[PDB]
């Protein structure tokens, strides 16, 4: 009833996490985020392939509309749709982003009333072995939730691609997947501690989950400041 924490950030920040579908017609068609879905989420239309180029997850972070998720998810989208919680659906402007880093921001139109959102916390103050509650959304309708605990800040993976690193990531044993990528990395206080990025496939592995730090986000929204 009251009791459970977890239960209750989610009842919390569940309302702000957001679906993010973009119909093809096509480079974030990243082969192993396809077959995630695909072979995951029979609640997939018959059309799924043809139809979409990626389906992730992201968050409002303020009022006016303005959300967060990852690069590979929208990337460089024209088509963007934004799911919501309640149900209702909006259209997503492409605000900037950053594929190094894999983080953009995107916006949606607030008509009249504006929306829910969460807070950012701060990565700097973070412990390891304390709870972090990632929050997903990608059918839209209803929010999926794993947890864990923080493993270990600023890692480095190098990129089974043979091209790069993905650096300075939030690393936890909650899973981390297609299915809650771009959605967010939560405390037991409710402040976002990083944006949930599957980038990092991770490739038939287990409990390696990763995250991007919000203060590395900060640093970036900044630049792309009103």
């Amino acid at each position: 009833d009251y009791e459970s924490p977890i239960v209750n950030v989610v009842e919390a920040c569940a309302p702000a996490v957001v679906k993010i579908d973009v119909v093809k017609t096509t480079s974030f068609f990243d082969p192993y985020f396809e077959q995630f879905f695909k072979k995951w989420f029979g609640e997939l239309p018959p059309g799924f392939e043809r139809q979409v180029a990626s389906l992730g997850s992201g968050f409002i972070f303020d009022p006016e509309g303005y959300i967060l998720t990852n690069y590979h998810v929208v990337g460089g989208a024209d088509n963007i749709t934004v799911t919501m919680l309640d149900g209702s659906k909006y259209d997503a402007e492409y605000i900037g982003g950053d594929e190094e880093l894999d983080i953009a921001v995107i916006k949606i139109k607030a008509s009249d009333k504006k929306f829910p959102y969460l807070e950012f916390g701060d990565s700097d103050k973070v412990k390891i072995g304390e709870w972090a509650i990632a929050i997903g959304n990608p059918l839209g309708f209803q929010h999926t939730v794993t947890v864990g605990v923080v493993s270990a800040t600023n890692r480095r993976i190098p990129k089974p691609d043979g091209s790069g690193y993905y650096v300075g990531l939030i690393q936890t044993d909650a899973a981390i997947n297609p299915g809650n990528s771009g959605g967010p990395l939560l405390n037991i206080h409710g402040e976002v501690i990083g944006i949930n990025t599957a980038i990092v496939n991770p490739q038939e592995a287990v409990n390696l989950g990763f995250a991007i730090p919000i203060n590395t986000v900060k640093k970036f929204l900044d630049t792309i400041l009103t």
